[PDB]
């Protein structure tokens, strides 16, 4: 990922989302698009962004259903042009395998979300996260998401998945995570509001990149 | 819910989804619409169904993000005309509260998914399910989802939530659950493929209702 920075584009208006993404395009080459934008503007927004910006698109859909439904969700998401999809591991191995099967059929990638970044993640997810990660390894998952807000947990996730696996990390900026510390363990950081709510998103992205190059 | 039966409309084509829903409308008055249909046909499908069929719509979006994103997802879903949304409890109390806050602002309902119906649910979700349910009670959740495939677990969920709470249950038919047994504990059953993949969906729905009235 260009500059190890992934934009979390969670504005809910097509015009604002296009404006911000265009302003920061030189600093990124991967955009994470989730349900706030998709449920407001339609799945066609994925192919529009892919074309206009020539970026890779990660669909952050936190897929968390039974295996049969997960297959349908993944098929629709890849048909819409997403390069990868984020999948929850908490629903278990069969649900993750269903997503892996569709990604294999369509030449795409799955990212497994193993521990979340918000405070509530401590209640149930944290205590399962190591086992969710190990499940990922045993299923052959190569791409993972873990939390910038808890770098000791990010270190433990990296320990389980090994150095060859790709690890991206949200919670930088707004949720309190630090870019440099997070990049001790993650390959790339995800940043949303610290960029897209800034008075000058390009200057915000540049500031982050400047602190990244210093590592 | 009319006849204690909720149609899980997970066909991915608007014409087929409209045909089946129209054929079974006399047997139901609540349609559950999820991401297979929404990500294939757009969020506008919710208002279309609500109008054409005069049904209640439950958006089965298994909301499972951080609190800030959950608020955006719920706002977009209610703006699209959904009467209620299904929310995962596994991400913790703050994530569930975010959904409850938006439902309160917009005069809608949250259904909390506490234990899932597929085999993988045994790995991580089952061991947290009682505590997820108790969390729901403490947050004031009044609507719950639990698994037809494990009626002993459905009984335990009913025990925690009490008789006044509303409980709906998927996994009937295709996944192996039984309508009558499930309705010992749930107020309503969700049925998808046993109806929408049948040669005659109306006859399939009628058959289920006939076995329900017998209780
Ligand atoms: C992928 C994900 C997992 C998670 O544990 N935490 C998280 O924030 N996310 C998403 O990353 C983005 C974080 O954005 P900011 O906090 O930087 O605004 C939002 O899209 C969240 O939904
Ligand atoms: C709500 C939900 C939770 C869950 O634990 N199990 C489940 O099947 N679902 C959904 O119910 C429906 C079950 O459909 P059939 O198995 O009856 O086809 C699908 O939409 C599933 O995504």
């Amino acid at each position: 990922v260009m500059n190890r920075l992934i934009l979390a584009m969670d504005l809910m208006n097509r015009d604002d989302a296009l404006r911000v993404t265009g302003e920061v395009r030189e600093y990124i080459d991967t955009v994470k698009i989730g349900y706030p934008l998709v449920l407001s503007e339609g799945m066609d927004i994925i192919a529009e962004f892919r074309k206009r910006f020539g970026c890779r698109i990660i669909a952050d859909f936190k897929v968390a259903d039974i295996p049969e439904t997960n297959e349908k969700i993944c098929r629709a998401t890849f048909k819409a042009g997403a390069d990868a999809i984020i999948v929850h591991g908490f629903p278990g191995a069969d649900s993750v395998r269903a997503c892996l099967n569709v990604a294999e059929e369509m030449g795409r990638e799955v990212f497994l979300l193993t521990e979340m970044s918000h405070p509530g993640a401590e209640m149930f997810i944290q205590g399962a996260a190591d086992e969710i990660a190990r499940m990922g390894v045993d299923l052959g998952v190569k791409n993972y998401v873990g939390p910038s807000t808890r770098p000791e947990r990010l270190s433990r996730l990296r320990e389980i998945i090994g150095q060859d696996s790709f690890l991206i990390s949200p919670g930088v900026g707004a949720q309190g995570g630090d870019p440099g510390e997070t990049l001790r363990f993650a390959d790339a950081i995800i940043v949303g509001r610290s960029i897209y709510l800034a008075d000058n998103p390009a200057a915000a992205a540049a500031g982050i990149i400047e602190s990244i190059k210093d590592l």
